[PDB]
């Protein structure tokens, strides 16, 4: 819980298993990695007073998903903005000092009410930690929002991610 | 509303705007496309009696997302399986004859309670259309499940996808 911001290089180190070590939380590597940086992470404050993260993804027209999603109608997939939020909540669990590899477990309501176009400059994620367990199973529940250049465009309530020292139950 | 099965080639045609026509519903192209084939699509039956789709994705170890998600611990992104269910619900709106381009609007509860490993053979999607509106807003509400080689692994309730003849709304 020592560092309160991470650079892209740190996130890529995490993707290689080199931030949290053997058997522990990894972020997806490119091209599934949906975060460039965590500008702030803490175990206090946020909407429930149980911690929060603020992170960013830089947008430019050349990001791979614009060319296929859709042809002649480029828009960032909503599911990748949602994955950034599961990615962040997983990271938080590792950052707190819990062992195990991440698996998203789901969410309550997800809403997409705006879009990221290839003319956008920056997407900002806000994550509010609602509750963590680490007696027994390791589990985080969180709410999140996605904003593009100042404008709220997605929300997710009850994001759930687990860390697992064995993933043969799945 | 007359063809009931669609091959990968038909789905790739759809990604180019050539199944439902220009300005109308498109699937994503690879690598965001998460369906190889629609085995069945109907506007009757299913859990609500208001329509259903059954669709498949073939799994092999060389699919692109396995290398990066995660490194040394391959597993299909839940977010892409979810997107497959949004992709299918959008397809159903296009298949019904409605004009306009697709956008996922969200879902109620998403649960991931098992995983697709690179040794799996085939992912099956089941979509049960719950409600469609085709006056004013064009909107579909659906439930879905994802299975892998017979085993149920994901669920989503209240998948929502809209068709938009203008997307500057978003
Ligand atoms: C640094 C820590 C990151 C852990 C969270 C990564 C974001 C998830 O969306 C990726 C999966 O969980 S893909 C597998 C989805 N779940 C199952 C049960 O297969
Ligand atoms: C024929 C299939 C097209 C309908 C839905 C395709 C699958 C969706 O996941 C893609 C988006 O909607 S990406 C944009 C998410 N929504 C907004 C408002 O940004």
């Amino acid at each position: 819980t020592k560092q309160h911001a991470f650079t892209r290089e740190d996130l890529l180190r995490c993707s290689r298993g080199e931030l949290f070590g053997p058997g522990n939380a990894q972020l997806p590597a490119p091209n599934m990695l949906m975060i460039d940086r965590i500008v702030h992470i803490s175990d206090v404050g946020g909407k429930y007073g149980k911690g929060e993260l603020v992170a960013e993804l830089d947008i430019n027209p050349d990001l791979w998903f614009f060319a296929c999603n859709f042809e002649g109608d480029p828009v960032m997939p909503g599911c990748l903005g949602l994955d950034a939020m599961w990615q962040l909540v997983g990271f938080y669990l590792g950052w707190q000092g819990n062992p195990g590899r991440g698996r998203a477990l789901g969410s309550g309501e997800v809403k997409f009410f705006g879009q990221v176009l290839p003319t956008a400059k920056k997407v900002t994620y806000n994550i509010h930690i609602k509750r963590t367990i680490n007696r027994s199973l390791v589990l985080a529940i969180a709410d999140g929002t996605v904003s593009v250049d100042g404008r709220e465009i997605y929300s997710a309530e009850g994001l759930r991610v687990g860390l697992f020292t064995s993933t043969d139950s799945f």
